[PDB]
């Protein structure tokens, strides 16, 4: 119930691995510096409910924050995906067991989340990549698995 849920050297070194679906992303356009924790806080759960609601068979499932989250995009959206969570990056591997769909550095993570009581399934982070620049990634996990990723980002983020 507290603290790292896997040993430093793991992480560091091959990362820790997890089965979740890739939701898609949602453009952000501010800094996550620039806002109060708050108000992180909301955009991640909207990000959340951005995806739900076009993504068949999402958990989850005017628009509020428009300065701040932008345009979706769905083109790997609902896909079942390895994540490998490391100290270099976070790495989104598709089901064939070949094809990344994307290996974001940790260095390029400014905030990661969960959703509320409604999305407890669901993480949420704010990375960089040149194709979707500041974008807010969103991942449904199996039961259990959610507070395990969102506390292994952490844990890589402060062994990188
Ligand atoms: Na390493």
């Amino acid at each position: 119930s507290m603290g790292w849920l896997h040993p430093n050297d793991k992480v560091m070194g091959p990362g820790v691995s997890y089965l979740v679906r890739y939701m898609g992303c949602v453009e952000v356009l501010q800094s996550m510096r620039a806002l109060d924790f708050n108000t992180r806080t909301q955009v991640t759960r909207e990000a959340i409910s951005l995806v739900c609601e076009a993504v068949p068979g999402a958990k989850g499932a005017s628009r509020p924050l428009s300065s701040i989250l932008g345009r979706s995009n769905l083109k790997f959206a609902g896909m079942p995906i390895t994540l490998t969570v490391s100290t270099s990056s976070l790495n989104l591997m598709a089901a064939d067991c070949k094809q990344i769909i994307a290996n974001h550095h940790m260095q390029s993570i400014s905030f990661a989340s969960g959703g509320d009581p409604d999305t407890a399934e669901y993480v949420a982070y704010v990375a960089k990549d040149p194709v979707n620049q500041r974008a807010c990634h969103i991942l449904e996990c199996p039961e259990g698995l959610a507070q395990d990723v969102i506390s292994t980002i952490g844990q890589a983020f402060e062994l990188r």
